[PDB]
């Protein structure tokens, strides 16, 4: 009748005796046990509801979009953000960027190449990178970095940035250190008590000067643009929105700010970046501790690809085993496991409980991507969980990992089609190896909190012969 059950909070603690110390998602899976799929929990001040398989969450964000499809917050960043830009935005300020986004990360003018094209010419700059590397052991972190956010970049800025750019690594570093932060049991404790913990020093201050220093760089850009400006042929997203700017601009209320402008775009780059840089750096671990996966795709990569025709889209219809491997890297690896936030918009009917306007909402993608009745024994790797017995290609409702409804993922053309392009175009032309053996290969998460991110690791790059 009224809000869904839970365990019974304290007034300023909420649920936090309660709760496990290993993390947020792990509080809320010992919740789930004993309260089912739809619960309630208080983090600190606030409850928030929590919905778990794929049938509560699709429910949720399909059946119901008109009320689950608000935006709530990440304490860690909205300081920073402060409800700017497409992913932290609601009501009308949501709707003009999102379809502004929408629009511009996908039409890009006459002449200007496609999104698979500026992939494949990436993936080129990455193979030549790699031979350049000789064997050598690395992190592989900054160039899975460096690979996704020039894809970001050349949409938006219309450039990319050498492998070897200082200034460019500076950022990335910013970005990743940023991503573990907000993830930290820290970043995860400030989720129930930023009210008191912001007083103090801590990782939240780290997190919003990264994101100022971050931020720097795009408002300098967005000026040398509006500098070289040209009405008849904007160049990239940044043109495309100044004029936008300058078409609105006797509207006080326009939407198309320069805050939007400058935090529109930060988001952009650091969900393009980090989401599917992450994606990838499991990915390989994933290949160093089962290599018969990766010697298995290669196999179907010379089946159908063969050692020097570059990958392209149109080869995933006759890859199916290597697209099973990629569902499965994204379904073990989680990079979202608790989603982000949403908060209802209007008073709504749950499951016979009643959930008032602004209550924060969480979907727990991780619980439909480790659902057992789609996928048997769901916490291992095992790409034949999305394969048949023909092995053709398994497709499934429980894999989720970009969400659903009015939020989804607005990425997700672009980052299936890197990880696609970028893990075929590497395992085309090298194999893999490490120190580690296989057996003793470490998958246990460096941080989990809103993002579950691996640990770091060696790897060598051994080009085919
Ligand atoms: C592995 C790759 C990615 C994953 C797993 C991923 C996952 C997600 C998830 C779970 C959400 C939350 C949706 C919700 O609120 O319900 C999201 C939102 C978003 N993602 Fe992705 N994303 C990925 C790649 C990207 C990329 C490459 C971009 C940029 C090109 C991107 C841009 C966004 C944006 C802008 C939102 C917010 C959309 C909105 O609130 O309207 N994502 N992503
Ligand atoms: O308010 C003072 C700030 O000014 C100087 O900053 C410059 C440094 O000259 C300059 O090296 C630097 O260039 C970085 C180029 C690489 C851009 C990478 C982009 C890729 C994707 C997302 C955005 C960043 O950007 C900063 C902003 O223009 C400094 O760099 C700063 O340390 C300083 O704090
Ligand atoms: C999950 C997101 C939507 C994407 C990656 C990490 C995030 C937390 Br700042 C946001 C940007």
């Amino acid at each position: 009748g009224k809000l869904p059950p839970g365990p019974r909070p304290l007034p300023l603690l909420g649920n936090l005796l309660q709760m496990d110390r290993r993390g947020l998602l792990k509080s809320f899976l010992r919740f789930r046990e004993k309260y089912g799929d739809v619960f309630t929990v208080h983090l600190g001040p606030r409850p928030v509801v929590m919905l778990c398989g794929v049938e509560a969450i699709r429910e949720a964000l399909v059946d119901k979009a008109e009320a689950f499809s608000g935006r709530g917050k990440i304490a860690m960043v909205d300081p920073f953000f402060r409800g700017y830009g497409v992913i932290f935005a609601n009501g009308n300020r949501w709707k003009v960027l999102r379809r502004f986004s929408v629009t511009t990360m996908r039409d890009f003018g006459m002449g200007k190449r496609s999104v698979e094209e500026r992939i494949q010419e990436e993936a080129q700059c990455l193979i030549e990178e790699l031979r350049k590397s000789k064997g050598a052991l690395m992190d592989p972190t900054f160039l899975f970095q460096s690979i996704t956010a020039n894809i970001i970049c050349s949409i938006v800025f219309g450039k990319r940035f050498h492998y070897q750019d200082q200034e460019f690594l500076k950022m990335l570093n910013l970005f990743y250190q940023t991503f573990s932060l907000i993830s930290s049991v820290f970043g995860q404790l400030f989720e129930l008590f930023s009210g008191f913990l912001k007083h103090f020093p801590g990782a939240h201050r780290q997190v919003y000067k990264n994101l100022q220093e971050i931020n720097a760089y795009i408002g300098h850009s967005v000026e040398k643009h509006r500098e070289t400006l040209d009405p008849s042929a904007p160049r990239d997203l940044i043109d495309t929105y100044l004029l936008h700017m300058e078409k609105e601009k006797s509207n006080a209320h326009s939407e198309f700010s320069h805050q939007n402008l400058n935090l529109n775009t930060l988001s952009l780059f650091f969900a393009g970046t980090e989401t599917t840089s992450t994606t990838l750096r499991y990915g390989f671990l994933l290949m160093l501790k089962y290599p018969h996966v990766a010697e298995r795709v290669y196999r179907e990569i010379e089946q159908v690809i063969g050692p020097h025709r570059p990958p392209e889209l149109h080869d995933r219809a006759k890859m199916p085993y290597t697209e099973a491997v990629i569902y499965e890297i994204q379904r073990f690896s989680d990079l979202l496991p608790m989603g982000v936030p949403h908060i209802v918009t209007q008073h709504t009917s749950f499951r016979g409980y009643i959930i008032p306007k602004d209550t924060e909402v969480f979907l727990i993608l991780s619980t439909a991507l480790h659902d057992p009745h789609y996928f048997e024994k769901p916490d291992a790797f095992n790409p034949d969980h999305f394969l048949d017995a023909n092995g053709a290609l398994k497709k499934t409702e429980a894999f989720i990992p970009f969400s659903l409804g009015k939020r989804i993922c607005l990425g997700e053309g672009i980052a299936r089609a890197e990880l696609f392009l970028f893990f075929t175009t590497i395992l085309q032309n090298f194999s893999m190896a490490s120190p580690v053996a296989p057996e003793d290969i470490d998958l246990t998460p460096q941080e989990c909190g809103v993002g579950k991110i691996p640990p770091t690791y060696q790897i060598r790059f051994l080009p085919r012969h």
